[PDB]
């Protein structure tokens, strides 16, 4: 698909299991998910946006599904105010920026 | 441009005749730079992100470049982590997600 940017790109992925709706956000360089619970182990890590860092529990090798693309990659978790899907994922549903 | 996800978007634009590098965002409504001089009168902003909300100054009408493409908006100035184009200028120069 081609998604403009008028508004916010807001899609529906489906992760552990459940549907949420997140961000496309080419600014992340990781995908970051409000508290959920997701399988396997985990590491604590430190990442930074705009107000400054957060603490997220890291989870790889995490499958999604986004507009019909499965992929698999590090899912963070953690208290984001927007689920963003970033770069790690981006990359493997083929999703580039054009102009 | 075609531009890949693989590594961070960053591009160069031209902002009060200098050379900047910055974050292609679709993540971000509006375009936030470091500190730095621009013309005319400012007003108030807060923006909100991973980690919180900083204060920052907004100026309309900026003349800008982004990657050779020209474009005229509202352009922000504060303590941000990177500078960033945001959705208000990637409209601007015509920019798309596709996969
Ligand atoms: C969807 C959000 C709200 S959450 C993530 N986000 C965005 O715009 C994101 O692309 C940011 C961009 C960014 C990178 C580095 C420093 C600072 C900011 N990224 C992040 O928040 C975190 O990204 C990571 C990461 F997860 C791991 C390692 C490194 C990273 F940079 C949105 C936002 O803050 N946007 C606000 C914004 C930003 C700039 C200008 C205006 C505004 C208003 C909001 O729209």
């Amino acid at each position: 698909p081609q998604i403009t940017l008028w508004k916010r790109p807001l899609v529906t992925i489906k992760i552990g299991g459940q549907l949420k709706e997140a961000l496309l956000d080419t600014g992340a360089d990781d995908t970051v998910i409000e508290e959920m619970s997701l399988p396997g182990r985990w590491k604590p890590k430190m990442i930074g946006g705009i107000g400054g860092f957060i603490k997220v529990r890291q989870y790889d090798q995490i499958i999604i599904e986004i507009c019909g693309h499965k992929a698999i990659g590090t899912v963070l978790v953690g208290p984001t105010p927007v689920n963003i899907i970033g770069r790690n994922l981006l990359t493997q549903i083929g999703c580039t920026l054009n102009f």
